[PDB]
């Protein structure tokens, strides 16, 4: 699946529960893994709009080369049936 070898930390506390679960099932059904809390094994952290990261979290992210993405990264990669450019979906560095 398109998310093989990807490990996602989900910070999507403010999404409707239905959307959170669809995010999870979309990830799991397409080869992806989950990490409850942020750790060095994470390749990705998904952040909804209302969620923020601390300086400590941002430092860990930089150190461990974690990709910060919004839920659209998942939705649109699924929709296009192809892993998209995660750099186009970074809330902490919009383009």
């Amino acid at each position: 699946g398109i998310f093989a070898n990807c490990i996602f930390c989900l910070k999507v506390k403010y999404l409707p529960q239905q959307q959170k679960k669809k995010l999870q099932t979309d990830i799991k059904e397409n080869g992806g893994k989950f990490s409850q809390s942020l750790n060095p094994q994470c390749t990705h952290i998904i952040l909804d709009n209302a969620d923020v990261l601390s300086q400590y979290q941002l430092n860990s992210i930089q150190k461990n080369h974690v990709h910060i993405a919004n839920p659209d990264f998942i939705w649109k990669s699924i929709r296009e049936k192809r892993l998209l450019d995660v750099k186009n979906y970074d809330p902490y560095k919009p383009l």
